[PDB]
């Protein structure tokens, strides 16, 4: 009677649901973000392009961090619980290895 | 101008780093080919250093 997971789950407090950021989904695209910001301002990389394209995409990268999507909310939410809730009416039962 | 210079640095450093096997090739397949090739010729290899 375990199911192992490979991501973080937590159980949702209200039954309301609305949008957070506080997720682990959600720090992996701000990380990504964050280091491609870090890319895109180098004394060997920036020199190679304009100043609208290095503009135009710091702010494409921007935006990309701060999308709105419940999606991760839902992996580390609600996804889980309806994983178990499935698992046994199943005609061939879960296997694991951890 | 400005733009002008940023995108011949920009062709400049992506022309170095562009990605071809022809140097590679030239060091260490096309010597043993030569020395494979070469005993076979009509007309042998003649050199001065």
């Amino acid at each position: 009677e375990v199911l192992l997971l490979p991501i973080d789950h937590q159980p949702a407090n209200v039954t309301t649901p609305t949008l957070d950021f506080t997720n682990e989904l959600t720090n992996w695209r701000a990380r990504v973000c964050e280091l491609m910001k870090n890319l895109v301002d180098n004394q060997r990389y920036q020199p190679g392009w304009t100043q609208s394209l290095v503009s135009s995409m710091r702010g494409t990268l921007g935006k990309l961090k701060l999308i709105k999507s419940m999606t991760p909310m839902y992996l580390q939410q609600l996804a889980p619980v309806e994983l178990a809730v499935i698992a046994p009416m199943l005609p061939f039962p879960p296997f694991q290895v951890p």
